[PDB]
Order: structure tokens, then sequence, then C-alpha cells
């Protein structure tokens, strides 16, 4: 309420008088409100410390990603600090934080068309070209194991094992899509432990919604949704934006008739990329842009199957069968990836040579 609202912003260095607050946006994890005043707009934003317990630790990441941003004239989230310097306030038990209003934009849920896929691609490609001297080893992981694909094969198997549903019953098929896949879930991390991929920061929710784009332009602006920040490779971001935005179907589609993996969104997301990551992409990171679509759907399609196995513990879900449609999805997905791995082995090669 607005007492409380109007209190706690008095915490933070705002340069005009406040005006309003009010519930802003579509956002699920944090709770956001639009502080209006006799002059620029600010979004304030309770934090969610039952998934982010360590607030220190998380605001240090957004704190030098958007520091190094800023400092090379880039538009990003601008923290606006506490009365007291701080980049965050603690207040009668709650953490809270206050961006600057990043004003005349736009976004989208769903994917709309190729166009605006290869802008987000673009979008990203310019967050990781202009952050691609950081230090990516300063940055902590927010969530452990985040997108280490052989911790998660094995969370995966503990679910399997003890199948406390006794749901392993009835999709044996997908279960055993899994397993055979088993020698390719290290493929990244491997890579990254011997130094033959490149450590960078990872976003790690790089869906459509956490990218504004220009109101008029419809042309990337900036990235937000920073609570994920951590170190990685890319391909985390790039193989999990190929996995939901070059999907022809929701996540959850029923009909596995309409499920596929569109070369053409591929092709649209890539050139976007790799069209402002040219300078600093390894021809290693290339050669495995096409699997890191595969391996995040692989990854993305075992936690649902896992989750099934143990009760939906941490997808929300909707009716008892939930997690196995989301699951079959992405097997469906991955299957026409790898049969399609000589269209978009071309089509990245292309891309590479013309960005040049
Ligand atoms: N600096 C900003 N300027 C303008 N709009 C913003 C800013 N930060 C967030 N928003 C908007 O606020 C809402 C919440 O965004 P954000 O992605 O930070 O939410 P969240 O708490 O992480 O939840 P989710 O992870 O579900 O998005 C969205 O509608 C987004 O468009
Ligand atoms: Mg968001
Ligand atoms: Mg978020």
């Amino acid at each position: 309420s607005n007492e409380v609202l109007f209190g706690i912003a008095s915490h933070f260095a705002l340069e005009g008088a406040v005006t309003g607050i009010e519930p802003y946006g579509d956002g699920h994890i944090n709770t956001t409100y639009l502080v209006t005043t006799d002059g620029p707009r600010y979004i304030l934003q309770q934090m969610n410390t039952s998934i982010f317990p360590d607030t220190v630790n998380l605001m240090r990441n957004v704190e030098l990603v958007t520091s190094t941003l800023k400092a090379q004239g880039k538009e990003t989230l601008d923290i606006v600090p506490t009365t007291s310097g701080a980049t965050w306030a603690e207040i009668d038990g709650g953490a809270w934080r206050v961006y600057k209003f990043i004003e005349h934009t736009v976004s989208y849920n769903l994917v709309p068309n190729p166009d605006v896929f290869r802008e987000a691609g673009s979008a990203f490609g310019d967050f990781q070209n202009f952050l691609s001297e950081f230090d990516a080893s300063q940055l902590t992981e927010t969530i452990a194991h985040f997108h280490d694909t052989p911790h998660r094969f094995e969370d995966f198997k503990a679910a399997l094992a003890a199948d406390k549903l006794g749901r392993a019953a009835a999709c044996q098929p997908e279960i055993d899509f899994y397993l055979s896949h088993a020698d390719q879930y290290a493929v990244v991390m491997d890579g990254l432990r011997d130094g033959s991929i490149p450590l960078r920061v990872t976003h790690n929710d790089t869906k459509l919604n956490n990218i504004l784009m220009d109101a008029t332009t419809g042309k990337a602006r900036a990235i937000i949704d920073l609570d994920t920040i951590m170190p990685g490779s890319m391909l985390f971001d790039f193989g999990d934006s190929i996995r939901f935005g070059a999907s022809t179907a929701l996540e959850d589609e029923k009909d596995l008739s309409k499920v596929h993996f569109s070369t053409e969104l591929f092709r649209a997301y890539t050139e976007g990329f790799v069209g402002e990551l040219r300078g600093s992409i390894t021809a290693r990171e290339a050669e495995l842009l096409p699997f890191s679509g595969n391996l995040l759907t692989m990854e993305c399609g075992m936690r649902f199957l896992a989750d099934y196995l143990e009760g939906d513990i941490y997808f929300a879900t909707k009716y008892p069968e939930h997690n196995l449609v989301r699951t079959r999805t992405q097997i469906k997905l991955v299957q026409e990836m790898e049969q399609k791995a000589s269209e978009t082995r071309a089509i990245v090669a292309d891309i590479m040579e013309a960005a040049r």
C-alpha cells in the first residue's frame, strides 16, 4: 500500500518528488512497482529472497555487469543507490532495489516473427560483445550448477532411481531418450574446463520478455532481468534461446505434429547474434552453435522429466501430466535438430563468412 510504498521509496536517492507508486509489469519472480515522480520514473522491486537468499552476491553480480556496460556508454539497468549509497535496501524484512525506468520501449512474450527474433539475437550478441573483456570469473553462481548439464543429469538419474510416484513405468521412451544421450551432456562443461571454450558472462533468462526494444524503431534497446547473471559459456544462452525461440510451438504443446525446429528461426537468431559478436566468437564456439541448441533443449527436457518423476516440485503445473507433455516437446525439438545438423552447420558457416 501507498504509505508503506512511499516510505520504501524514501530510502532511495530518486531525482524527483514521488507522486505515485503502483504495481507494474507481468514479472512473476520479483514484485515490481512503477514509481512516478514530478520528473523521471523508476522501477521499484521487492526482491524474491526465497529464490535468491544471497542478496549481497546477486546485487554484486548485477553491479559489476551494469557498471561495465555503463562505462562503455551502453544502455542497461541503472541502479539508483540508497540514500546511504548501497545498491539495495533492507526494509523491515524485505530486500528492495530501484532501477531507472527504461522509457519508450516495448517487449514480446512469444516470438512474433523471424525479424523480431533476429533483433533478439542482435540484442544478446551486443550484450556478449560489450562484455567480451569482462572477467566473468568475478561473478558468483547465484543458482549453482544452473546449466551444468552433467550435474542436471545426475539429478535426473536420482529422481529416476527414486521413482517416488511410480511414474517411470509410464515414460520409458522418454527416460531412454535421456539415458541414451548420456555421452553428449559434458561437451560444453569439458570445453570450459580445458579452456577450449571461453568463460563469459551468461544471462540465463534470455526470454524475449527480458529484451526491451524501442517503441518506434523496434530496435533492441536493453537487456533487463539480471537476477541470474553468472559465469558460463555464451553457448548456454544461445542454446536456450534456440530452444524456446526456434520452436514452432509452445513448450507445453500436446500435439507433437505441430512441434518443429524451425531452421528459418535458427538462421534469424544466428544472423542477429553473430552479426554483433563476429569479432569475439571463437572457432570452437561457432562450431558448437547448432549443438548448443541440442544441449540446452536436452537439459531443459530432462529437468521437466525429472520433475514429473519427483511429483512436480520445481515447475508449476496445471494438470498431472504437464511436465511429461513438456518433456515430449523438448525431445521432438532435439530429434529435429539432430536431423537438420547438415542445414544448421551450413547456416552458421554462411553467417560466419558473411559477418566476415
Ligand atoms: N529498468 C526497467 N525499465 C522499464 N521496465 C522494466 C525495467 N525493469 C523491469 N521492467 C519491467 O518490469 C517487469 C518485471 O521485469 P523483470 O524481468 O525484472 O521481472 P522478474 O521479477 O525477474 O520476473 P520474471 O523473471 O518473471 O520476469 C516487466 O514487465 C519488465 O518489462
Ligand atoms: Mg523478466
Ligand atoms: Mg526474472
